[PDB]
């Protein structure tokens, strides 16, 4: 297994309620961009991933214009919710 | 109270369900929706979860997207509300 603990955490079970920094790639930071931009819970950004079709080049260019996102971030965060997906979805 | 549609949707992930596997969506309506983009049930729940799930307002953009009426949006948000509930 290569991806963080952060990301297995997540995609181990249903996300419910969790904060937006329980995503993977996605520490305090990003985080706080985030929440001021009312992406506050990850559900909320699982549901731009969602619109965006889970589409890698759109959503990890909408994460880097929304928050900041360098590509190792965004490529974490992209991952760990099509995993979530794949599980649960 | 419910129709099987909506329980038939709530009792299961969606994954790669079409747009109209949603209660209230109909042909009309999921032909309108996938003009538009929304082709599967899973990109419905996209918008309903980048609106917070506030009942109003994605009912709201339900009925300015796809013209559903108050019942066909009432039937949508629920069922989006309780597959949340269940599976989120």
């Amino acid at each position: 297994m290569t991806t963080s603990q952060k990301h297995r955490d997540f995609v181990a079970e249903p996300m419910g309620e969790k904060p937006v920094g329980s995503l993977a790639g996605i520490g305090e930071v990003l985080g706080k961009k985030l929440e001021e931009r009312g992406f506050d819970k990850a559900y909320v950004v699982l549901g731009q991933f969602l619109v965006l079709k889970k589409d890698e080049d759109l959503f990890r260019e909408w994460l880097k214009d929304t928050c900041g996102a360098n590509a190792k971030q965004s490529r974490d965060c992209f991952g760990c919710l099509r995993e979530w997906c794949d599980a649960f979805l």
